[PDB]
């Protein structure tokens, strides 16, 4: 792969590919993403640092901006609490082998030219807008607050995107980007990352939902999660063991089997791998067996870095 097609790759979109190689064509590009400070580190997340290290492999300088304050506005709890918990997610990035630039929210979102354009900017979003870019990311609530508007007029504010030439996030970010895209002066270019499903495989991977391996899970609790983990045989959608083959995992892949069940495969990429599984011909048994030991080996570094 050129530059653009590494960055390309396990991308649901960019915004736009026309935007993208413009930016690639420059020496100093700057590439952001956001996170809402998480207890645990999981797969979800290492999907988009990984993401943020090919950019930065593309020769971007990557700015992590931990949203303590959207966090807060999001019902994660107090502040100072919030804070903590992104030191920490701080240190596992680093772990992982991003080398970027950290902001705290909180350090500039309380600035008064900084509250000033969250006011001028409310005068031009519509709370229906407003409403809808958030219904992937709302805490649930039975009584929506007045906090859940606030907070995507706030991840809009020009603040975030000065001097930044790409945004990357999930793809539960997007309507929030489209709106900066709209707002803004300067159009950043959006990359959005997939999202990762649920180990159970109802909704999404999260810390608050007791359904992530956290890229320091212990050998023996990744195994054990991915026991339990939904797999169905020839059911490729939705099914977070074939993700993670596709997103984590590193081809040729040699699976392991007895002998009785057909010996050890060798798959020389995730196409080949869902084939063969869709075709009904690798159990989830074998290919959970496959995913959690090849996991295991990829976490190790970053899990034992964090000791
Ligand atoms: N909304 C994100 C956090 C978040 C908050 C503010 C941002 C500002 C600019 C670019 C990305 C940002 C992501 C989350 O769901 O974790």
């Amino acid at each position: 792969m050129d530059e653009f097609e590494m960055i390309k790759r396990n991308t649901s979109e960019i915004i736009s590919e026309e935007e993208l190689r413009e930016v690639l064509k420059k020496d100093e590009k700057s590439a952001l993403i956001g996170f809402e400070p998480s207890g645990k580190i999981h797969l979800g997340h290492y999907l988009q640092i990984k993401k943020m290290i090919d950019l930065q492999n593309a020769g971007f300088d990557i700015i992590i901006l931990l949203a303590d304050l959207h966090a807060y506005l999001n019902q994660k709890g107090e502040l100072d609490e919030i804070r903590k918990i992104g030191d920490y997610n701080k240190k596992v990035f680093e772990a992982m082998g991003l080398k970027a630039k950290y902001v705290y929210g909180s350090s500039f979102q309380l600035d008064k030219d900084y509250t000033l354009n969250v006011y001028r900017l409310a005068l031009k979003t519509t709370l229906k807008r407003a409403r809808r870019s958030m219904e992937l990311i709302a805490r649930e609530d039975e009584n929506p607050k007045v906090a859940e508007v606030i907070y995507p007029i706030m991840q809009v504010n020009p603040a975030h995107y000065q001097g930044v030439d790409v945004v990357v996030g999930g793809m539960e970010q997007r309507k929030i980007h489209m709106l900066a895209r709209e707002l803004l002066p300067k159009k950043v270019v959006c990359i959005h990352n997939p999202v990762l499903t649920g180990l159970d495989g109802e909704g999404k991977m999260s810390s608050s939902k007791g359904n992530f391996i956290a890229v320091d899970d212990s050998p023996e609790e990744i195994r054990a999660k991915i026991k339990k983990a939904y797999c169905p045989a020839g059911v490729v959608e939705g099914n977070p063991i074939m993700e993670i083959a596709k997103y984590f995992l590193e081809y040729p892949l040699t699976i392991k089997r007895p002998e009785k069940f057909g010996g050890d495969l060798t798959v020389n990429s995730y196409e080949e791998l869902e084939s063969l599984f869709k075709n009904k011909e690798l159990h989830p048994m074998d290919l959970k067996n496959a995913v959690a030991e090849e996991l295991i080996k990829i976490l190790e570094p970053i899990r034992k870095r964090l000791l």
